[PDB]
């Protein structure tokens, strides 16, 4: 497949119970999920190594990883760590966290390119699974 393109988001779900377990308290919590309900997701993707640029209204971030090569990052709620992506099938590759410093809930994310040209991004921590659905500009 090819993940390469500019995504925009329809559908973002349970992102308030996921920054819960992350102890964000609700007025922060509130305005994080009307961030999310907007973004955008722009991936470059050559064999195994990808370039994502995601952004809201205010803030943009570049992830840049080749799989099966550790790299470093922010959690979801913006702790640094570092992961490491790995292919579950053809279209469908996840990435493990660990914390630099400190502990907290074990945290993952998902991306995959789906048969009906959907892009689902999932964000996990604990039992509480976030997931949004992209389709291309």
């Amino acid at each position: 497949p090819n993940f390469s393109g500019n995504w925009k988001i329809i559908r973002s779900e349970n992102f308030e119970e996921l920054l819960k377990v992350l102890g964000v308290n609700v007025m922060l919590r509130k305005i994080a999920v009307a961030a999310a309900s907007k973004y955008a997701v722009e991936i470059k993707q050559e064999g195994d190594t990808f370039y994502i640029k995601v952004s809201t209204t205010v803030y943009t971030t570049e992830i840049n990883f080749k799989v099966g090569e550790e790299f470093e990052e922010q959690t979801v709620d913006g702790r640094p760590c570092k992961s490491l992506v790995k292919w579950e099938s053809e279209n469908k590759m996840v990435c493990e966290q660990k914390l630099l410093k400190g502990e907290g809930p074990k945290t993952s994310w998902t991306k995959e390119l789906t048969n009906d040209g959907e892009l689902i991004y999932t964000m996990t921590a604990d039992d509480v699974v976030c997931t949004q659905v992209f389709v291309r500009e």
